[PDB]
């Protein structure tokens, strides 16, 4: 039962919990040597049965090897019976993070859910968004959006096999938070991407998010070759230079660096949210909400923000974020930090929402108000009913009430996935579809709730 046939060859799991796992599974060929910096390609076939039982490396990073291009998948039995698929794309900023890390383990999905689980990796920093224009010839032209395509690739892996595993690869729901959740927006609008997914689920992040322009992209590119020695254009050096070397002269550069997508005129051509305004995503379902006040959470990565005065404070949002209308300034560092909330990730979350209203597609949004210990999205342990594993904090106290929304969480984001619709008697109350004559949200929180356009009074000082 733990062996699986898929078009490069059998792969053997475990049991693990009552349901089965597969890790490590390679969906591409490891962008190593000659392959850095270039699209992923199909992975080789083997020949007998390869172990899969654990995970691979994880990708270059702060935290790993080059060679992380492998997939995870949980499924309650491997056979021909069609059940819904999740799969999901960790945050991370574009620079951390894997599939594997137990915060995103997809044993409890795939036991309450009967639902099959995907978790992959996908290359970051450096090595997945380093923007090189054409200054290293056409071949290094998409290399500002290799993690993206990385994404595609496990996603073109799943459709292709999952059906082996138990899963319906016509009923596939990409998810992800913060960069995982920028990165399920700018699927949506992907035409490379358009038929490979039925349903996408968007936590605290849009295709906003970490979302660079060309002229930004080269900028940052230009300081990363300057500290790791490489002179433009010379190809030699770009793929000799030692993995760790190239990522620490990234890291050298602190905060006046941010990875991620370019709108480059080769992966991304457009603006991802504007692009669903032109029917991108036209019959695609969304799930979409935010983390209330998240932004007064990067103080912690980030005390700076604490220590300025009221006019250092505003002039700084102003230059990050900006121009501020006055009319903004009145309906408002924890006052001033809401601009970065409402910048950040509201104003993305709703102009994605009124988007694919507009086109007739079913949404559904929330808000997520439960105090929990720390982009720093919170959702996710409730979501993935994940409250017993490592690197989550479980603290003490509050038991009976995060079992109680872990409780609605779970079973809303499996309804969603099963149906495209997160109700049922799991929830206190009924969640409306976000329309543009209503703009419903539900409110996660120690007593869950439906409250009518909640960001209305704010966007309009804005627009």
């Amino acid at each position: 039962r733990t062996v699986v046939e898929t078009r490069y060859g059998r792969l053997r799991g475990e049991m693990n919990e009552g349901v089965f796992v597969w890790k490590g599974i390679p969906y591409a060929k490891a962008p190593v040597g000659e392959r850095r910096f270039l699209p992923p390609e199909p992975p080789d076939a083997w020949d007998g049965v390869r172990e899969a039982t654990s995970f691979g490396p994880v990708v270059m990073q702060p935290s790993p090897s080059e060679d992380g291009l492998y997939l995870n998948i949980w499924s309650p039995a491997a056979d021909g019976k069609k059940r819904p698929v999740l799969f999901w794309i960790h945050g991370g900023a574009f620079l951390f993070g894997s599939g594997s890390s137990p915060w995103y383990d997809g044993t409890a999905f795939a036991k309450h859910g009967d639902v099959v689980v995907v978790t992959i990796n996908y290359r970051m920093n450096v090595f997945g968004f380093l923007h090189l224009g054409d200054s290293f010839g056409e071949a290094y032209a998409q290399a500002g959006n290799l993690g993206i395509l990385d994404q595609v690739a496990a996603l073109r892996w799943v459709k292709e096999n999952i059906a082996a595993f138990g899963g319906d690869p016509d009923n596939i729901t990409i998810f992800g938070e913060s960069a995982g959740a920028a990165s399920v927006g700018v699927l949506l609008s992907l035409p490379e991407a358009s038929g490979l997914f039925r349903r996408a689920m968007l936590q605290s992040g849009s295709g906003s998010l970490l979302l660079r322009s060309p002229e930004t992209a080269m900028a940052m590119t230009e300081r990363i070759l300057d500290k790791a020695g490489i002179r433009p254009g010379d190809r030699e050096r770009l793929l000799s230079i030692p993995a760790e070397e190239l990522l620490r002269a990234a890291l050298s550069l602190g905060p006046g660096v941010m990875y991620g997508p370019v709108v480059d005129g080769r992966v991304l051509r457009r603006h991802p949210i504007e692009a669903l305004r032109y029917g991108a995503a036209s019959g695609i379902p969304i799930l979409i909400g935010v983390t209330k006040d998240e932004y007064n959470l990067f103080t912690l990565t980030d005390p700076s923000w604490t220590k300025l005065g009221e006019k250092e404070l505003l002039d700084r949002i102003n230059r990050e974020v900006g121009p501020v209308p006055e009319e903004a300034i009145r309906y408002y560092w924890q006052t001033w930090l809401r601009i970065m909330t409402y910048r950040v990730f509201v104003e993305g979350m709703l102009r994605t929402a009124d988007a694919q209203a507009a086109q007739g597609a079913d949404v559904y949004m929330y808000r997520f108000d439960y105090e929990t210990p720390v982009c720093h999205a919170l959702e996710l342990p409730f979501v993935f009913h994940n409250l017993h594993q490592p690197g989550v904090a479980n603290f003490v106290g509050n038991r009976p009430e995060r079992e109680a929304i872990a409780n609605e969480m779970h079973y809303a984001w499996l309804s969603f996935a099963r149906t495209g619709d997160p109700n049922g008697a799991h929830l206190p109350e009924a969640w409306p579809a976000y329309t543009n004559e209503r703009k419903a949200a539900f409110v996660f929180s120690a007593a869950s709730h439906v409250e009518d356009d909640p960001f209305g009074r704010e966007r309009a000082a804005w627009q």
